[PDB]
């Protein structure tokens, strides 16, 4: 079997992307952030307490034919912007894109962080890291990705996400059309539970690229590109009048300016991230200070490349019983 889904920025700023979901029976659509970074496949939901929904749509298994409580789990979850969630768990079919699982873990929340209850556009989490990072107590579910794996055509997932644009998730293959070139593959561990991966160096804009080993990991669900701070200094080097702004929380930059492009190394290969994918826009409306997409990873304990890198990229994440990571231009 195969899958294939849209997903769709969920603003101008593509902060993040969102793909319809069928939960239950009859289905009830959901439009959940895709995430390479966690293991949880949680919605807001007729349990969620009800200060805390504004305008999401809620999963109500109650009218799901196929719901069952999964008896005596319970989830919590803290993600590393800060915002978390908690709650039960019910198992139910979901469907991604015409790839159905039987018996997936559905955590619906009780209780959802302000963050989430803010941002109407994002009707819950899909996880698709590693299951070990699951947070469901006294039994550790699986993903979406490893219940479905054994009877893909290839097991498989690909993240084509687009630039101020939609893009896709396909699972159990790889479209040929969707690239250029060649894809590159490269190692993974999965010892902390991630898509964690090696990048060979960098280059700014028309600089000369420097050789480098850059540990990181690959996450759809975090929106920048966070590298260490030696990296991310000479990047915006290049800016005129970019700083770090202890106050915002980050490297701005005016405005006015045009931003250099970032290249990242996959092996021998190389992803361009072009300037105005690190664009993210006045600080406050109506500021002429501008965020940075390229943020320092000092204090997170780890490198993320985030959708400001994925974008650059059809990336693979290749399943099989040996992890790897595929990067292709596009
Ligand atoms: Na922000």
């Amino acid at each position: 079997s195969t899958g294939s889904a849209t997903t769709t920025p969920i603003d101008s700023l593509d902060d993040a992307y969102i793909t319809p979901v069928q939960i239950g029976t009859p289905a009830q659509t959901l439009n959940l952030d895709f995430d390479t970074g966690s293991s949880d496949l949680w919605v807001f939901s007729s349990e969620t307490t009800a200060s805390e929904v504004d305008g999401q749509t809620i999963y109500t298994p109650s009218k799901s034919t196929t719901a069952k409580l999964l008896s005596g789990a319970t989830w919590s979850i803290s993600y590393g912007d800060g915002s978390s969630s908690s709650g039960d768990v019910y198992t139910d079919t979901v469907s991604v894109g015409g790839l159905t699982v039987t018996g997936q873990a559905v955590e619906s929340a009780k209780k959802v962080s302000s963050s989430f209850t803010e941002d109407s556009t994002i009707d819950g989490l899909l996880g698709l890291a590693f299951s070990t990072l699951n947070t469901v107590s006294p039994t550790q579910q699986k993903t979406f990705f490893d219940n479905a794996k054994a009877s893909l055509d290839s097991p498989v997932f690909t993240a084509d996400l687009g630039y101020h644009a939609p893009g896709t998730y396909n699972f159990g293959f790889i479209d040929t059309t969707a690239y250029t070139g060649s894809i590159t593959y490269t190692a993974v561990s999965t010892k902390q539970g991630f898509w964690e991966w090696t990048s060979t160096g960098y280059a700014v804009g028309s600089g000369t690229f420097k050789s480098t080993s850059i540990d990181g990991i690959a996450d759809t669900g975090t929106t920048l590109l966070y590298l260490p701070a030696t990296v991310v200094s000479a990047y915006w080097a290049q800016v005129s009048g970019a700083k770090s702004s202890s106050s915002v929380g980050g490297y701005v930059f005016p405005c006015s300016a045009t931003l250099p492009s970032f290249t990242f190394g996959v092996g021998s290969a190389r992803i361009v991230i072009p300037g105005d994918y690190i664009d993210f826009g006045p600080i406050s409306t109506g500021s002429s200070s501008c965020f940075g997409g390229i943020q320092s990873s000092a204090g997170i304990g780890i490198n993320i490349f985030g959708d400001v890198a994925l974008k650059a990229a059809f990336v693979v994440f290749n399943g099989a019983t040996t992890p790897t990571l595929g990067f292709a231009s596009k």
